[PDB]
Parts: structure tokens; C-alpha cells; sequence
């Protein structure tokens, strides 16, 4: 197979505007290709030598060096090449012009092997080798081949075609038509290696793709998530049942292990293994299994408090020159959340509960690699509570995932099996306040011995009083709930504090000291509460509907609390319906 056919493709590509004609062009090019080297053609036509996930050096050379190569190939001095470059603005076209100004034609095979060499050659003699290699290529090239070889090496073939475009053309060229698209797409989603897929289609035919399974070392296209902002709508989609994961702000890492070698692919399926030798170490140390494909979030972590840091800190990490310095300054944890392959067995067809069960069992307990924080929600209030805990930890929100036999791993697809519930739930709980704890309530039943409900108040600066706005029981983690008893008992008072104004009687009154961030859906008129007493409705104050504890505000004194005036303001903003 001659390289001219590809140069001709590139030239035609520039002149066409029709999506139809593109498909036809590519299908033709692929079907008239040497079947033996289809796996190279599929990347060449996009301007590449190989898929990104391999982590191989990108093809490139300094421009001065390209000019040297063209100069050598065309037997024109570098100055003249330089001067033509100014007026033309593309070294490819310069190369073309200088070639057409003056017997075996280039094969795709030699172009590929030569360009691979140019990409992979490193160290001291590499400048001169790259130049010689390119010059020899450009020499053998016809004018048009030279133009597109230059562009290719420069990364200035502006093809604007991706794997999807080529998969489509492969359907047309080899699969018998558009009907082949689905089988070809499904295979690529399981094994996102265009060359691997083309090879199979060409050698064994299309039908061989139907039984295709993942191959450890080749990324699976990440399963994507739908999105909804209504927790009730989400759980209905789920059959009223779901696994709910914390949605982490980090790098979504697909982690492969084959016999001993560990690969890490980013959200974009770039090879990021070398950025995370610490993650490589955690995986090899703490994950049992010969070979596997799993997925987790790499999250930057605070070196002293271990708390999560935003994704931008991982970008800062990437910019550090010293990897050990980078790791020490920007440690990471891994929050694993799926498993798609384990010891020669494809898990993508197995239900999420089964993949998770396996995933959990293979991780030895440790401080670094953990299963995503999750629950099984069997009702919308489980989901909401968990969503609210997730964002109280500053989080994006949660990912809600179907369970059962339909809950398979849908490689590359966005559908209803995973749905993200994000902070954009800024429609329901539309109001966030800092309120003062002025009392507590014992819970009921077996926790009738523990305070599990707080009487909260807003600050009235005119009267220097705390006016009750709500009784909050939801939002407290088990740990926060347990801490309440001591926290409040320490400041228990036998009679209502004279600065606290409440008609509602808690089980214990408390010194007005502690401030909590509270969220609710809206502010409502309440006869039970004294906040803005009588201002909107007589014999009633204002209250917070469906309050949830978010967090303590240690950084606030009780007089820094949300004021009654602010409560009124928020209420007065609410639709008057």
C-alpha cells in the first residue's frame, strides 16, 4: 500500500464540506487499504501514529529542524526554505513547492515505521537522527506526499476527525453499511483501540466483534451518567432502590493490572500512570488480583488533615518538577467505585452489586485506596440525607446508580443506570442560614437518652435576643449526633437563657453559644416560633421548613448569626403564592 493514497485523502479532505463525502472518502480509503496494516491506517488518517492511551511520545520536531529536513530533501539551502516559509505560511506547502520545482514510491509501511522512529528517538543524537529520517522520507515523497508528511510531523494536518468518524467509516467500508455501526461501537466501547477493532473486523469479520470482551491494557470507554436535580425523580428511575456514591472532585482513573504491570488512564483515556507512582504503589500493595480493570477517583488530599482538596490542586501537582516533592505536597487518595474485569473474567455484563461486592473484597483495608463513600438508598430521604452530607463535605453531590440485573457497565454510554445529583439542587432547599443553638431535645425509643434535635435561633440585633426559627433533627452524622450530648450538656442551663426568646420548650435549655449552618426549602409562617414575631402574621413568627443541619460554624459567635431581619428578607423574596 502506497502513501500517495493517504496524501490524496488529506488533500481531498481539505476541499470537501460534505459529511456524506467524508464517510465515502474514508470508507473508500479503508477498503482499498492493505488489510494487513489497517491498524496503522486508522490512526494515520486522523494524523496520529497510535492511540493516546499508549502514552507514547507525540510526533514532533523543532521547526528549525523541520526546515533543515526540507532543505536537505529538496537540495535548497535553509535560508531559501526560511524565506519561502514567510510568504507561504505553511512548511508543508513550501515543501510541496520546492519538491515540484525539481523510482519506488513511499509505502504506508515505511512512512509509519520512519515516523514511529522519529517519535520515539530520544537523547543526544536524536535531533540529527530525526532530521535525517525526515529528510530521507521527504526525499522519497512526491510533492503532495511531502506536503502532508510535513503537516503530519508538525501536527498541522488539520483533519478534525476522531475515532468515532473512523468507526463510522469502518462500518461502511467493512461492515456492509450503517447497520454495522452498533456492533462496531459496542466493541470499541469495550476496547477503545481503533486499530485493535479494525484488525478484528478485517481479519475475522464483523461478527467476531459481538463476543468481544475488554482486554486488560486497553481502556474501556467510561460509563457516563445522566443528570437530574430532583431526588424523587431519580429514585423513581431506579426502581426506588439505588447505590449512592459520593461524587468526588478528582481525576477519574481507570486502573488496569495485567500480571504485574499497572496502567492508569485518565477521564480522557490518556495514560497518566507516570504522574501517579504513588497510586501505582497503592494499587499493587492494597488490591488483590492478578489482573483486572477497575475505576476510581484520584482525589488530592490535605497532607495534615487528610481532607479533600479540589481538582485544581491535582493540576498544580502535575506542574511540579520533582515527583517526590509533588507527591509530598499533593498527596492523593483513591476512591474506587467500579470493577469491569477481574482475572480473565468480564464483569461489564454483571450487575453493579456484584461488581461492587467483588471490588470491596479485593481491597485490603488501608488509608489510601478505599471504596467510594456510599449507601444503599431505599427511599428518597436516604438519598437526600446522603446528598446533603456529601455537599456538607464540600462535595459535588452524589452519583445514584441502579442495582439489579439491568445495572450493567454500559461502556461509553450515558443513560439512566447512573444519574448524578449535583449541587444544582439549588431549587428546593433554596435557603442557607447560620443559627444559634438555644436548646436540645432527646430523641425517642432507644435513643431517648440522647439529644438528637436542636432548637435553633436567629439573632435579633435590636433586642439583642435569639429568636427561635426551627427545631433541627436531620443532617447530623452518627458522630455529630453522638458529640451533641456532651457539647450541649456542658452548656446546659436550668432555666431559659434571658437572651433566648422561644415559646417552644426544649428538653434542655442551653447557653446561646454554638452556631450551626442550617438549610431548608423555604421560610414559613410558624405560630411555634418567635423569629420576626408578628411581623408578617399575628401570633406567629417565621420558621425554616424542612431544616437540615449542614455543619457547625466554629468561626461564628452567636451575634454573627443570621439576623431576624435577614430571615424576613429571605421570606419576603419568596414567591407570594
Amino acid at each position: 500500500m502506497e502513501f500517495k493514497v493517504i496524501a490524496e485523502y488529506f488533500d481531498k479532505l481539505e476541499k470537501i464540506s460534505s459529511r456524506l463525502q467524508l464517510t465515502a472518502l474514508l470508507a473508500d480509503l479503508l477498503s482499498k487499504s492493505d488489510k494487513t496494516i489497517i491498524d496503522k491506517v486508522v490512526y494515520i488518517i486522523q494524523g496520529k501514529l497510535w492511540p493516546d492511551f499508549l502514552g507514547y511520545p507525540e510526533l514532533g520536531i523543532g521547526e528549525k529542524f523541520l526546515i533543515k529536513a526540507i532543505s536537505i530533501a529538496t537540495n535548497t539551502d535553509e535560508n531559501s526554505v526560511e524565506n519561502l516559509y514567510k510568504t507561504i505560511g505553511d512548511l508543508g506547502e513550501v515543501a510541496r513547492r520546492l519538491k515540484s520545482k525539481q523510482k519506488e514510491s513511499l509505502t504506508v509501511d515505511e512512512v509509519y515505521s520512519t515516523l514511529s522512529k522519529v517519535a520515539l528517538t530520544t537523547g543526544e543524537g536524536s535531533r540529527d537522527l530525526k532530521i535525517r529520517l525526515l529528510a530521507g522520507l521527504l526525499k522519497k515523497a512526491d510533492p503532495l506526499e511531502a506536503k502532508f508528511l510535513v503537516r503530519f510531523v508538525e501536527g498541522r494536518l488539520r483533519v478534525g476527525i476522531g475515532d468515532a468518524t473512523v468507526l463510522d467509516a469502518m462500518a461502511i467500508a467493512f461492515g456492509g453499511g450503517q447497520s454495522a455501526s452498533e456492533i462496531i461501537e459496542r466493541a470499541y466501547n469495550l476496547r477503545a483501540d481503533l486499530g485493535n477493532i479494525a484488525k478484528i473486523i478485517v481479519e475475522k469479520g464483523i461478527e467476531a466483534l459481538k463476543t468481544l470482551k475488554p482486554q486488560v491494557g486497553i481502556p474501556i470507554r467510561p460509563m457516563l451518567a445522566e443528570r437530574l436535580s430532583n431526588p424523587e425523580e431519580i429514585l423513581k428511575k431506579m426502581g426506588g432502590n439505588a447505590i449512592v456514591d459520593y461524587k468526588y472532585d478528582g481525576e477519574r482513573a481507570q486502573i488496569h493490572k495485567k500480571e504485574d504491570k499497572i496502567f492508569i488512564f485518565s477521564r480522557r483515556l490518556e495514560n497518566i500512570t507516570s504522574q501517579y507512582p504513588d497510586v501505582v504503589d497503592y494499587v499493587s500493595k492494597y488490591i488483590e488480583g492478578k489482573e483486572f480493570i477497575i475505576e476510581g477517583e484520584i482525589v488530592a488530599i490535605d497532607p495534615e488533615s487528610g481532607e479533600m482538596r479540589p481538582f485544581q490542586e491535582l493540576m498544580h501537582r502535575k506542574r511540579k518538577s520533582d515527583i517526590y516533592e509533588a507527591i509530598k505536597e499533593y498527596p492523593v487518595n483513591v476512591f474506587l467505585f467500579d470493577l469491569m474485569y477481574y482475572e480473565d473474567v468480564d464483569y461489564t455484563t454483571k450487575p453493579l452489586e456484584a461488581r461492587r461486592k467483588l471490588l470491596e473484597s479485593i481491597v485490603k483495608p488501608n488509608d489510601y485506596v478505599k471504596i467510594a463513600h456510599h449507601i444503599q438508598a431505599n427511599n428518597v430521604e436516604d438519598l437526600k440525607s446522603f446528598f446533603y452530607r456529601a455537599i456538607s463535605e464540600g462535595g459535588e453531590g452524589v452519583m445514584v446508580k441502579a442495582i439489579g440485573k439491568d445495572a450493567i457497565y454500559q461502556a461509553g454510554a450515558r443513560g439512566w443506570l447512573w444519574i448524578k445529583l449535583k449541587r444544582d439542587y439549588q431549587s428546593e432547599m433554596a435557603d442557607t442560614v447560620d443559627l444559634v443553638v438555644v436548646g436540645g431535645f432527646y430523641g425517642k425509643g432507644k435513643r431517648g437518652g440522647k439529644i438528637s434535635s436542636l432548637l435553633m435561633a436567629a439573632y435579633n440585633p435590636k433586642t439583642d435576643s435569639f429568636e427561635s426559627v426551627c427545631k433541627v433533627a436531620s443532617g447530623f452524622s452518627d458522630e455529630q449526633l453522638d458529640e451533641l450530648q456532651k457539647k450541649l450538656m456542658e452548656i446546659k442551663r436550668d432555666v431559659k437563657h434571658p437572651r433566648v426568646n422561644s415559646k417552644m420548650e426544649p428538653d434542655i435549655w442551653v447557653e446561646p453559644v454554638y452556631v450551626a449552618e442550617i438549610i431548608g426549602s423555604e421560610i414559613t409562617i410558624s405560630p411555634l416560633h418567635t423569629c420576626c414575631q408578628d411581623v408578617v402574621e399575628k401570633d406567629a413568627g417565621l420558621s425554616i421548613r424542612f431544616p437540615r443541619f449542614i455543619r457547625w460554624r466554629d468561626d461564628k459567635s452567636p451575634e454573627d448569626a443570621t439576623t431576624t431581619d435577614e430571615i424576613l428578607e429571605m421570606y419576603n423574596k419568596q414567591p407570594k403564592k
